[PDB]
């Protein structure tokens, strides 16, 4: 039984610099091949982390590409998801940070007990927070949106 754990976890968010935080996600992972002749990070750690954060890979995947300006795939048979680029763990969290500090978390508790809501009429995404009470539609994103709204969240019974 070595001394300690086998996998460590940070803080749902990289702000906190405290060991209270009792939600916890397991640190992404991020793998690179070659360099320039084909060289591309594979989130691995991808359907994982999300299961954590109660979301799909979609939502966060998605976002990488946007941010980085590339392209990703996305194959649900083998839930395998790359992004076009060369970046490291270290720098694609810091990357996801973002997304997990607003859709994730809540901008008023940063509780992530929060979700998010698609209108296919108006065509406008918004979340609802209980937690505090806050409301709202999250400003339309350039591209995301476009796949939401096309493909909307998982429902719950
Ligand atoms: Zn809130």
């Amino acid at each position: 039984g070595s001394s300690g754990s086998s996998g460590m976890s940070v803080n749902v968010n990289r702000s906190v610099s405290d060991q209270f935080y009792r939600y916890k996600m397991p640190r992404l992972i991020a793998k690179v091949e070659g360099k320039g002749n084909g060289i591309k990070t594979v989130i691995v750690n991808m359907v994982d982390v999300a299961k954590a954060l109660n979301r799909p890979p979609t939502y966060p995947t998605k976002y990488f590409g946007c941010e980085l300006g590339a392209q990703t795939q996305f194959d649900v048979k083998n839930d395998r998801y790359i992004v076009n680029g060369s970046h490291e763990a270290n720098k694609l969290q810091d990357m996801l940070d973002g997304f997990i500090k607003k859709f994730v978390l809540c901008p008023e508790c940063e509780n992530p007990e929060t979700d998010l809501h698609v209108n296919p009429k108006k065509q406008t995404i918004g979340n609802s927070c209980k937690a505090c009470g806050y409301r709202g539609m999250l400003d339309t994103h350039h591209k995301l949106c476009t796949f939401i709204l096309k493909n909307p969240p998982e429902n719950s019974d």
